């Protein structure tokens, strides 16, 4: 079993000093997955946005600390349910190899609580994708039940054969807010990808 | 407190097929053709993209086991090149999405094996199994299982509803999808089962 390198895999960059403070800019190492043009180039707290947030001691929005380190990565979509999807994408240096079992794990979080008169009750749905090139090899579309204020680990698996059409193509990861309901923000952390010969 | 949700022709046992490895090229009764990219024509032949039922019986040349359930499977074959789109089966149910309920959808997915006079069934196009409410995909297994040539494996899709779910009261649905991500570009499904349990 080999670990595949991912940049900023736990969204620990940038460092954030104040509990529950957050950025509204794409996390370093990641790009914004934006197929429905829901996230603008220039963001504020009020627009659809994504960024990192410090889930530290006494957090108002979770029953636990971050799955890993200080920070999580979050996506918030302001448009009404059904408007489309958005999230994070990262293309990796590793390529798809034959006769290899891939296992992608990501913790997914459901915010709880209240932020100045606003309820974070509800959850938009998530999808975790493993890519080769532009092809989604495997994905977990919203199978886990995630309680308010908790994180749960999503596992995505793909097994390549000797003749896979996508061999030699770059691996990628997408972490997607499905905007299927409100509150329509969610969190991700602790992205891990392993490869093991079959 | 688990309850079975009824599904029409859930094991593709209609129509009856007499001869092992025979198959139909029309949508199976109880089902519709999921066709978001118009890959499957309304009038099919043995030469076109198609779907139907197939008898996976004793002495089958395409599998190392029999059908997961009964005699028959449901198949979807796409003639277009990888990347052209997806297609499959859809069935909208009478049942509706209820609050505080755990839904579990199980479907067996098969990978055909073998050859026939120059035709090769080596390879697999990828699968997705979807649980719907209305037009929304609540949960799906996009191709997570490894399925060996000539075998079936069970896919499990789960969704848990809350008390204020946006889609409460909408009709449940199932889609079984050929992803057309590689060739051979056919695959089989069988033994569709959906249960609901209060949380
Ligand atoms: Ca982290
Ligand atoms: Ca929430
Ligand atoms: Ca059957
Ligand atoms: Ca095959």
């Amino acid at each position: 079993v080999v670990s595949i390198p991912i940049n900023n895999a736990g969204f620990e960059d940038p460092f954030i000093e104040v509990v529950d403070d957050y950025t509204v800019d794409t996390p370093p190492g990641w790009t914004t997955y934006n197929p429905n043009n829901l996230v603008p180039e220039k963001r504020t707290t009020w627009t659809s946005n994504n960024g990192v947030g410090y889930v530290g001691p006494g957090t108002q929005f979770y029953n636990q600390l971050a799955p890993e380190g200080r920070n999580i990565g979050y996506i918030y979509l302001a448009q009404k349910p059904g408007s489309g999807v958005a999230g994070f994408e990262q293309i990796l240096d590793a390529t798809l190899e034959p006769d290899t079992n891939y296992t992608l794990k990501v913790d997914v979080g459901n915010l709880a609580g209240t932020f100045k008169g606003l309820s974070f009750a509800g959850f938009p749905g998530y999808r975790v994708e493993l890519l080769a090139g532009d092809t989604v090899l495997a994905a977990d579309h919203n199978n886990l039940f995630i309680k308010e204020g908790e994180f749960k680990t999503s596992t995505v698996t793909y097994t390549s054969t000797a003749k896979d059409l996508h061999l030699g193509q770059k691996l990628g990861i997408r972490l997607v807010n499905l905007l299927q309901d409100k509150f329509s923000g969610l969190d991700f952390d602790n992205v891990r990808l392993t490869a093991e010969p079959t």
